[PDB]
């Protein structure tokens, strides 16, 4: 058996065909077993919906997962996004850093 | 004016809903200006069918671009992805890693 805790990298992207929307990404890579807990939150609530969760694997023991939403963020907002694992005791919150 | 050269990284995943599928991932990253060129590899040969090319930015001068697309390694088949870009004097040819 293999576990592995997942690496957390919480980012914002526009897509190029459409440059004035924006994305909230959380992206979970490299963990194991591939049950797993992740909400977006904006000031410490919970986003509700969430547009797309895309998960695949690599080698069967490496799971990645991109989980993200339009938003808009305004420059007193706090966005993150709080992920939940066999391998975290507590709840990991990331913050996003808007740079990257 | 920022130039910045791709961060190039080339890697396999298989999405978890059809996990017999298998894609060819090339990703350029936090690159401008947004002009480039990209091919994926088999053996030293251009893949003329790509079937995805996501492009997005971040800040106004740094682009994403994940270009990818289904394929069937076999063990001895060689995969790469050609980058072409204003700060690269000649072509950069990142080999596929398995693992990654
Ligand atoms: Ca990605
Ligand atoms: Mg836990
Ligand atoms: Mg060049």
């Amino acid at each position: 058996m293999i576990q592995r805790t997942p690496k957390i990298q919480v980012y914002s992207r526009h897509p190029a065909e459409n440059g004035k929307s924006n994305f909230l990404n959380c992206y979970m890579s490299g963990f194991h077993p591939s049950d797993i807990e992740v909400d977006l939150l904006k000031n410490g609530e919970r986003i509700e919906k969430v547009e797309h969760s895309d998960l695949s694997f690599s080698k069967d023991w490496s799971f990645y997962l991109l989980y993200y939403t339009e938003f808009t963020p305004t420059e007193k907002d706090e966005y993150a996004c709080r992920v939940n694992h066999v391998t975290l005791s507590q709840p990991k919150i990331v913050k996003w850093d808007r740079d990257m």
